[PDB]
């Protein structure tokens, strides 16, 4: 079930495979309610970021839910402008105080930053990674990873790390299924987590026809496909009925032909920025 499906990270930490994204959920009551409703529906994983400016609301929603903090996995992320060693330690402290927690479960570098910034300012994600390693040694964070890293960015970290990144959270859905990145990450025990897992994609005729066989929606089909590919998935919604619907994917299974038809939809088409080309 949604509270029970887990992926074991390389350091043995159990990370719930399914969580609530609060990307683009407004700070205040909207985020508090989304978090509270998700926890009440059995979610045990919330994904936020400093740049979402809603970490206070995530903490407030968790407190409102009455679910013990030790039963919930909280991920947050270092924003691009704060990369660097001392600045990363500071950013982490600010995120921690806003969430109202003593420890964070997973901390991610949000982006590597685009190639023109790397060329002018250097690969500051490497020194941020050293600061992550220090936070992990100090027991301030249970797991560390990255977001929006391509294979080449990971190779840069793997050449210098004392602790391998445990998660890489990237744009991943049936139109951009990240097969090559997933093969590399599998080789290096880096778990792949899908952002924007639902991407007009939810009107796709193949997807809704598959859903019709199991009395599921296209969105539920996409999320079940995430689960069967052993991916971590964090669909975002602020609406209670959608938050509950998205998690109701553990009572059905996609067969081989279904999964093949979904894999066939790939076009390597991104809705979000390409991490190499980003001008931020
Ligand atoms: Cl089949």
């Amino acid at each position: 079930g949604v509270d029970k499906a887990m992926v074991t990270l390389s350091n043995g930490v159990k990370m719930p495979q399914f969580g609530l994204g609060v990307w683009q959920s407004p700070a205040g009551e909207v985020t508090e309610n989304a978090v509270k409703w998700a926890l009440c529906a059995g979610y045990r994983h919330i994904d936020t970021a400093a740049i979402y400016k809603n970490e206070e609301s995530v903490g407030a929603g968790l407190r409102a839910s009455g679910v013990p903090r030790e039963d919930v996995f909280i991920t947050t992320k270092l924003w691009n402008t704060e990369q660097g060693y001392e600045s990363t330690l500071a950013a982490f402290e600010e995120s921690r105080q806003k969430l109202g927690v003593d420890y964070i479960d997973l901390y991610l570098i949000h982006w590597p930053r685009g190639k023109d910034i790397l060329s002018k300012e250097g690969k500051k994600y490497l020194d941020s990674w050293r600061a992550f390693e220090q936070l992990y040694k100090e027991k301030k964070v249970r797991a560390i990873g990255v977001s929006n890293f391509h294979i080449h960015h990971l190779e840069d970290v793997l050449a210098m790390c004392t602790v391998t990144p445990m998660v890489n959270q990237v744009e991943l859905h049936p139109l951009n299924n990240q097969a090559d990145l997933r093969a590399f990450c599998d080789a290096k025990q880096i778990k792949v987590e899908a952002w924007s897992p639902l991407g007009k994609l939810l009107s796709n005729p193949i997807l809704s026809a598959i859903g019709a066989k199991y009395n599921k929606t296209a969105a539920q089909v996409i999320l079940r496909w995430n689960i069967q590919k052993n991916l971590i998935t964090i669909p975002k919604s602020v609406h209670r009925e959608r938050i509950e619907e998205n998690a109701d994917i553990f009572d059905f299974e996609l067969g081989a032909e279904d999964v093949m038809s979904i894999d066939a939809l790939n076009t390597n088409s991104r809705y979000g920025p390409d991490p190499d080309e980003a001008q931020f």
